[PDB]
């Protein structure tokens, strides 16, 4: 009912995968970058995503009429303050870097609805933190989906310290519209997952470190004994070493008498040397 | 194998007998040795009908699941089990006095050169080994459940296993068509170490108040694509175990703030609520 048009705020992997599950499920989606090319990339990978997903699910028309349906349900803009004028929901879904992210909705609030709810994706922030500059906090809150965000069902649903349980309820609501299975969570750091499996992946390392077992013994015991679709030096290489250090540093400054939040020199030196794990095609292993 | 032609299992629980049927199944000889002849009737029993449904060419295939048994006998006295065995493995309950009169029952008869193993996960090597008179000849030898079905071994040496010890366990876990993984007598080795841990967090997540318990189970499902989550998966090893081994190592390594108890944990092991096999825990079954 409250929900009706969404602005989402970055067209990147993130971005453009909540737009497709968003116009998907029948909402109206706004999509606005400042940079036009990655825009003009994230509206072609949405359009063969929902055509190649649109295969699997009636006949052939019926597929395509979905197609052409979901994607007129997606409008494009290169101006934040323009895109997000009448948004009842705004989705920011930009890069890890919060000063960007503050900025953001610094515009993004001189320009929305007095009552449309506000939200970002990120997992590396706390709310408190990227909300700090707003007006009204009680609208804000956390939507921290997984890419790939069309296939991915699980979505964490994040209340700081000031969302009204109006804001809450709407959120956890609009969550399960998209086709989500949401999953509660105060703003902690790390949510869930994160503040489970990054800890978990550093007590690998340091297992390494320590010389009780070797690296691919280690994620083969994970992946055989615990049944884990990856060994923990494989899903480090997956989520990227560069997000996992930064995430680690930023918990062992901010929680000093954590003695689990601690840097690792060996991920240290492998990210010192660019080893980045899949995204530069190495990390502990090489793809 | 040239030196291994044959292994007594002692212990006919669920993994001794899995143990033995692996092994037999991989062409070796078996002796399986419990002084309960129940328990051991129920093992045979088990791993006949194990056997049969995995084998399903219609003689061919009933003539695998015969010679595959005709590998396995049975015995009710450690000393008879042991008596010509290259190889034991002891499988018994996780009780270091139990596991010890079993070590010291097999060196008053084994032979000379055979190895000994535990297939413990609660207790250090060093522990279960103590009374021994040659360390050099012993080593553990982690299956995981059910042993038929798991691939994976972990294979441990403690301070004194020798090398030629070693390399006849990693061997001989090859030969029975498992996964070895190395490791060192370390607390939990590799899996139950950063397993066990990682659900301390969780229960701590939990008991902060954070996020609810099925939440964090359904996330880790759905985000990290595990089988089971933290606090299903407690409920399964059975919460005393983990309870057990986890004040194990925060005893032994009290500057390390990762091995702290819970009280969620410890309320419901005071109670009797161990998990699945008390059919309470975390969840009820």
């Amino acid at each position: 009912q409250n929900i009706r048009n969404v602005a989402i705020v970055g067209s990147g992997q993130m971005g453009s995968g909540i737009a497709q599950v968003t116009a998907s499920s029948g909402f109206n989606v706004m999509l606005a970058d400042v940079n036009k090319k990655a825009l003009d990339r994230a509206m072609k990978a949405i359009s063969q995503s929902v055509t190649h997903l649109s295969k699997k699910q009636g006949t052939d028309k019926e597929k395509s009429d979905f197609v052409t349906l979901t994607m007129s349900r997606i409008k494009t803009c290169n101006n934040v303050s323009t895109a997000v004028a009448d948004a009842d929901l705004i989705i920011e879904a930009a890069i890890e870097n919060i000063d960007l992210k503050r900025g953001i909705f610094a515009q993004i609030e001189q320009s929305c609805k007095k009552d449309s709810i506000l939200t970002t994706n990120t997992s590396s922030f706390l709310l408190e933190d990227v909300a700090k500059g707003l007006q009204d906090k009680t609208r804000f809150g956390g939507l921290h989906f997984f890419n790939p965000v069309p296939v991915m069902k699980l979505l964490e649903v994040i209340r700081s310290d000031d969302t009204s349980d109006e804001t809450y309820a709407t959120l956890i609501k609009f969550g399960t519209a998209v086709g989500k299975t949401t999953v509660a969570c105060k703003d902690s750091p790390g949510f869930i997952v994160n503040r489970l499996l990054i800890p978990y992946f550093f007590e690998a390392a340091r297992m390494y470190e320590r010389g009780d077992a070797s690296m691919t013994d280690i994620d083969e015991a994970m992946k055989l004994g615990a049944g884990h679709p990856m060994g923990p030096f494989e899903l480090a290489d997956y989520i990227g070493l560069d997000t996992v250090k930064f995430v680690m540093d930023g918990w062992a400054a901010k929680y000093p008498e954590v003695q689990l939040f601690e840097a690792s020199p060996l991920v240290d030196k492998l990210v010192a040397e660019g080893k980045l794990g899949r995204k530069t095609g190495d990390g502990f292993y090489s793809y």
